[PDB]
């Protein structure tokens, strides 16, 4: 039960209207990218004979539901309003019920789908970029409107030598919407067909089994060849599409495989310790404070997750009652660099309180004591030299360098990654200059959007700055890997496209630098 089938990637506002009136009943719902606004998201629900279109906005921080609450993943929004029946109201006071997710048949958001592809090209990818169990679903060439499942069965590992590895093509005839292997069960979508034979593998005479283990891998590219990959993901034709949009929606369709328990944040005692009540840290990667023996009640909770591929800490904008716990986290984790990707107040709404003292001032935050030594005022950011110590104790003073990015737009992402790339280059060198410094504390508003976008860009650069330009990078796998440690890292497609532009702009400077060193 993942299932995210209730999300239709390529759907009109009128098609969703008809889809609920004919194939749905009262309570049936679906989520769709809003036509009206490229950042908006509409939740269409059949409500008393008619359809109600509730919209969800996402600027790069969270999914904000109108007349509802904010969430990290569009799936946890559905998980919330399906297990909480009386919270989605029209107000008027009439409740809107999410009871029956209406599934979709479009396979374009699946990793194993390939769109246009041919047998030789499909077989070439299965032996070059393949492995035992690798499978793909392409468009049929000869018989139109059908599909061809191409699965590789190998030597076990399947590399070196030849003769005992094999690629088996399978015909998938499509007739009156349904799909089949020319016999047996007829499925409603390629997913229902693929998911079925991933659990009931096809077997032919002489007893060979076509294990649909893992899909292929169009994603992992060499870091030097990114300027040609960004060129492919930029051509637009939506039979599809914007390459960034088709790739990102595939990454979104894998998000409910990361519905890990965040119950330590759902406790009543930690209710007001979260800036946003439904955006919570994973229990298995949360930062656990160690106040010690109470000192009632000590408490160990903070909305922060450890990010480890140099490690990171992705936290929230400090609340009034969490400034004390924040500086406890910086002390125990031995953190020395803080990345703040939000202004003190943006668009009139406060997203983070001032947790640092004014310049040349000393302030006590409970057990911790912070001195603001200096404030450097570059453009795009501000560096604050801070000394963190423990009140009533010696040999606890450490210098914490807070980097406060100030020029991130209120709506969307910047237009030039040079500011972020230069900002991260100074942040990385300051971090590496301190021996055995703790993880890098990155935060913003909710701590998933800009906070996740900054970290993923830094993770890809750390790989490139070390291993060089001839190394393999994989952005969706990098996004997904961080999303398994904090729910909803990298929010919007705009932030996702910016991560490609940042790595691209970073490779050019490296190549230009190397060439200039050769005059
Ligand atoms: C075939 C092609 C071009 C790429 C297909 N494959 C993709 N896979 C991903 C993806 C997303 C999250 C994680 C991973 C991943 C990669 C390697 C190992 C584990 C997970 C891949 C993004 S696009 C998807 C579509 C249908 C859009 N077309």
């Amino acid at each position: 039960m993942t299932s995210r089938r209730w999300f239709h990637p390529n759907i009109t506002g009128v098609e969703a209207e008809n889809l609920l009136l004919t194939r749905g009943v009262d309570g049936s719902f679906l989520a769709r990218p809003s036509k009206s606004n490229p950042g908006d998201f509409t939740l269409s629900v059949r409500r008393n004979g008619a359809v109600t279109h509730i919209k969800i906005q996402n600027t790069g921080d969270y999914y904000d539901l109108y007349g509802g609450e904010k969430f990290a993943t569009l799936a946890a929004l559905v998980q919330y309003y399906m297990e909480h029946h009386g919270q989605l109201k029209e107000k008027n006071g009439d409740v809107i019920e999410l009871k029956y997710p209406l599934n979709c048949a479009d396979p374009t958001s699946e990793r194993w789908f390939h769109g246009h592809l041919s047998g030789k090209e499909a077989e070439k990818l299965l032996t070059e970029k393949g492995k035992h169990g690798s499978f793909l679903v392409r468009e049929s060439q000869s018989h139109p409107g059908d599909f061809v499942l191409s699965v590789r069965t190998g030597d076990d590992k399947g590399e070196s030598n030849d003769g005992k590895s094999k690629v088996t093509h399978v015909m998938i005839r499509c007739q009156e919407l349904k799909y089949d292997v020319g016999g047996g069960e007829r499925f409603d979508s390629l997913t229902d067909l693929v998911e079925h034979y991933k659990k009931n593998p096809m077997v032919e005479t002489l007893g060979t089994v076509l294990q649909l283990k893992q899909p292929l891998n169009t994603t992992r590219i060499n870091a030097a060849e990114i300027e040609s990959r960004v060129r492919e993901l930029s051509k637009l034709a939506e039979k599809v599409k914007q390459g960034f949009w088709e790739e990102f929606e595939t990454l979104q369709q894998q998000e409910c495989k990361l519905l890990y328990s965040r119950k330590e944040g759902q406790r009543q005692e930690n209710k007001n310790k979260n800036r946003y009540k439904n955006i919570l840290p994973f229990d298995h990667t949360r930062v656990v404070l160690h106040d010690g023996d109470p000192n009632e009640p000590v408490s160990d909770y903070i909305n922060a997750n450890i990010i480890m591929p140099k490690s990171y800490i992705a936290t929230q904008g400090c609340l009034q009652n969490t400034v004390n716990d924040f500086w406890r986290m910086v002390f125990q984790e031995n953190s020395r660099v803080i990345v703040m990707t939000t202004k003190e107040v943006e668009r009139g709404k406060s997203k983070c309180v001032k947790y640092w003292p004014d310049e040349y001032a000393l302030k006590e935050y409970g057990v911790m004591r912070v001195r603001n030594v200096k404030e450097s005022a570059a453009h795009d950011y501000t560096l604050r030299e801070l000394k963190l110590s423990k009140v009533g104790q010696g040999n606890t003073e450490r210098t914490v360098w807070q980097y406060h990015f100030r020029t991130w737009p209120d709506h969307g992402v910047p237009s030039d990654p040079g500011g972020v790339l230069d900002f991260l280059e100074e942040v990385h060198h300051k971090q590496e200059s301190i021996m055995d410094a703790g993880p890098v504390v990155v935060h913003c508003s909710a701590g998933i959007g800009r906070t996740g976008t900054f970290i993923v860009i830094d993770i890809l650069i750390d790989i490139i700055r070390e291993k060089g330009v001839d190394c393999d990078i994989d952005v969706p796998k990098t996004i997904q890997m961080v999303r398994s440690q904090r729910s909803g890292m990298v929010q919007t497609e705009a932030q996702y496209r910016f991560i490609y532009m940042a790595v691209q702009h970073y490779i050019e400077t490296l190549q230009r630098r190397i060439e200039e060193e050769q005059k």
